[PDB]
């Protein structure tokens, strides 16, 4: 399946690489998604090669998104057509797969009202005010949802969002 | 007037120590409000020493409120006394500045609904499901509510907040 | 009236963006000058533009001046002409203000000999030797200089230096 | 199975925590060992809880091993005890996975004469002068030992090292 | 005499600089040798002009070579033209000064086998496997090779090397 | 000979490291003189033992005197003992060191009028003002005083200074 990445720099490192390599292993075809051409770097200062823009996105050529935190999902929701991209494949029914501040995105996509699920526990109330159903777990599975909060729950999150792929 | 500030490691740096020196000038006696005692250091790695703990603030004791940008208040809003000070004294019409990511604290707090202000932009949309009329300006004044987006705003920021402190 | 900053990279951010905001809250139009046009970086990664370049600035169209402290104090008192802007506002009776290790760029202008002001007390032998009657104290102000040691005084310095230009 | 992780300060930081999560993913309890038994930080500044101390670890009580890179294998490498659980668990057939320097801890063991694998290709010839076959690719599977050079080999190299645990 | 370096980003800076000086102060004419020309950067942020590339070196015209350590000698090492330096005038007799990681280099040229020297602790087992006769000692002395360990050896490192080039 | 060194925190690593190992290469003893034992750390990050304190300095015990540079001298130079042991050895005639900075501390110990020297460019006029005639030169050599500006000056700083060791 080809999943679609959408991230920016200030990515948190592991969040982005963790999720590559391991929808990689499944023979998913990966692509990094972000405003311009060239490299993004994360907090940590792992480089990463931007596949394609937000502008290039058709998001009926994706069958799933992966939005990884850090600062990165802040600058990514103010982006029209990165928006739009997860408004289309959330609401469709696509999997989709946020960890840590990757669900702001889906805040702005108005598309969460009602849903299940968790994120970094800093955001809780925004994810609230959204008409979330907030959970502290380390991952929760709505529909095609799956959703964690922190690094620490990478084991976890990936094992439920390979079961969605397959 | 004694003001209060909420605030954290990662505080943006200029946003806390303008209004500190600001207020400083006119005569208000200023106070550090943080998790622990000792000191707190900035994003960009400038120190300030804590004048006291959240725990030991009694919000009555305080006649003002100023409330820093940064990563701070991600880690304020999760502090239920933090969160408690902020509620009481805005409630009471205390004068409250906010900048940046801010009003995050406010949002937590749960006294924004029906409220007109603004933000970073970046956070927009968690201000907007707090119930805020946003508004992209550099500053708003709403009754006892000053509120500025980014440090290009700083000065525009103090210069409202002042003429509710005298 | 129209504030002048002779600065450079290695500025010492809060210096300069203190009196920067603090002035343009009063309305007083301030400009940025240094080596090159651009931007200049401080100590702590603040990056501030320059509006223009030493050998572009007329003195006679200034009408104070504030020189920040940091190490650019060092690079910008090796130039003549930035020398010249200091040494002719000064010398006009012009208000200027100077904190840290501002006024280095003062003992190069041979302006001091015989006045009384402060500075970061790392250098008080080198304003001493120029003629400086030094003083330990937050803000001190002689005529047009007004003069302050380190940032815990810039609420102190610019409540005087506000002052001279009304 | 128990694995084990012989690590030190100054690890690479996705080299450590990507096969951490992968192996937990399959239900493998997953312990890091170390000189001290506090936190370690990466060369890109994650940090990661240290479960036990070399000299703490019976390497009978263990059924797998990992090896990550960095700088840390040049410090763990020059402990005796350390080097010591690598030579029994590797000598013994147990599975062990190493990546990029990771490996100079099994040239310090002396089981790596007449074995096939790769390793960072800066550390190649190294390898060659311990007798490795060294082969450049994503991933080499000798026997017990499963061998990668870069983090771009992260999936490929745990694919093959879940493999051998299952 | 002429004296060259070979080296590259992330060198130790004081294994750079130290013999770089110390060689000038005696009349010899240094030159540094790296894959581009411009600037090369330390792991401590010293930044050092190139003299010549790598392919630029012809070793007839250089008496005397230096190799620093750092993580610049893993790169240099998989550079041919630069092994082939090393092993041209390492062979020929010519005075050869290694610190810390810088043998590396002589590990990849084939040239150490039979030899006596000393290097960084954490890679002496890749020296002796290389044939060196590894010493635990400050310097090391070797016909045309003068070795030492780390920048504590600085002193004695270049107090034998200077004799070799009187 | 005994040779001392006055410095503090955010020393220039390379003035003062590579003086260090320079005049151990001629068998003298280097001793590091600062306000507390234990370490300190340079600009650029290497850590150095302190040997004694500024206190338990005896200026009668000590044959030589070094002042290396970056920002540690303005702090050495408030220091009423620190500045008494250059003022000391200066006057007595005994060979004194200094680059870049370092000769602040003279300025402060009133040694220096009438003497001809070098220093940082940027604190010419300082030098100048404390009555130095002051060249733009590599090394300056006036009797028992032998001074340097930059880094890039090294090898013909400590050529000229070894010299009057004898
Ligand atoms: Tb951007
Ligand atoms: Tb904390
Ligand atoms: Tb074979
Ligand atoms: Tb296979
Ligand atoms: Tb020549």
């Amino acid at each position: 399946m080809k999943v679609l990445f959408l991230t920016a720099n200030e990515f948190e490192d592991v969040e982005l690489i963790y999720p590559y390599h391991r929808l990689k292993e499944e023979g998913h075809e990966v692509y990094i998604a972000s405003f311009e051409r060239g490299t993004i770097t994360g907090k940590h200062g792992y480089s990463v090669k931007v596949d394609l823009t937000f502008d290039k996105v058709n998001p009926e050529e994706f069958d799933a998104l992966v939005l990884p935190g850090g600062r990165a999902p802040e600058r990514v929701r103010l982006n029209e057509k990165a928006v739009s991209i997860a408004r289309k494949m959330f609401s469709e029914g696509k999997p989709v797969a946020s960890i840590c501040h990757g669900p702001q995105i889906l805040i702005s996509a108005g598309v969460l009202r009602g849903r299940k699920g968790t994120s970094y526990p800093g955001i809780k109330d925004d994810m609230i005010n959204a008409g979330v159903e907030w959970v502290d777990a380390e991952v929760v599975v709505d529909g095609n949802w799956v959703s964690s909060r922190v690094p620490a729950d990478l084991y976890a999150w990936m094992r439920e969002f390979v079961k969605l792929l397959k």
